[PDB]
């Protein structure tokens, strides 16, 4: 009621990888009943940057989600107040991020407040040589833990050579509000693509089809 079936999204990311300083701004549209979103994004400061662009792109709102009416759907029910999320991604390799985003509402228009570390990427690796492809479509389990709802995604990146890279995620979502009612566990299919690009990843237009299922 709060969330209409057609949404715009702005967003600004500040962040630090490695030592490397970088600020991002995105403007998007989705469709939230559908699972449906994507973004243009555009480096303001820091580029070109010396990282796979890729580490960043999940960081870049699971009200975007396809909930089905026998699972409780704790981001709608957020709204209009909002939630705000805490990440980490943890990497084979000893490279290690840590991401938030506070979202908020107002009118038609989600804003979102994006922060992302990083650190401990080996200058050899993939991440810093510029070597990924792509996410896999991945499957989130979610449950609550002490309390608080948790998602956790076993993510691999594609590399150049058919090698994956993978990536463990725990994801705390919490509405601002109290007494917004813990969901049931369940489980999240995601698909997230980068559909274009510019010589350098300054300009990138972001697309995810998420759908909440009971297995």
């Amino acid at each position: 009621s709060a969330i209409k079936p057609d949404m715009k999204i702005k967003l600004r990311m500040e962040g630090n990888v490695n030592g490397h300083h970088f600020v991002i701004d995105g403007d998007g549209t989705g469709k939230p009943f559908e699972g449906k979103q994507s973004m243009d994004l555009e480096v303001k400061e820091g580029g070109p940057l010396p990282f796979a662009f890729d580490i960043l792109t999940t960081a870049f709102n699971r009200v975007f989600a396809k909930y089905p009416d026998n699972i409780q759907d704790y981001f709608k029910q957020s709204f209009p107040k909002g939630y705000s999320w805490e990440r980490s991604l943890t990497f084979e390799d000893g490279g290690i991020c840590n991401a938030r985003n506070d979202i908020t509402m107002e009118g038609d228009t989600f804003y979102n407040k994006v922060r992302f570390y990083g650190t401990n990427f080996p200058a050899n690796g993939p991440v810093m040589q510029k070597k990924t492809l792509k996410w896999e479509p991945s499957t989130e389990k979610m449950y609550v833990r002490d309390g608080v709802l948790t998602g956790d995604v076993e993510m691999a990146l594609l590399l150049e050579g058919n090698a994956h890279y993978r990536c463990d995620f725990r994801t705390t979502y919490k509405a601002k509000e109290k007494g917004v009612k813990l969901p049931g566990a369940h489980f999240v299919d995601h698909c997230i693509e980068i559909l274009s690009h510019d010589k350098d990843y300054n300009k990138v237009k972001l697309y995810e089809h998420a759908v909440a299922h009971s297995g």
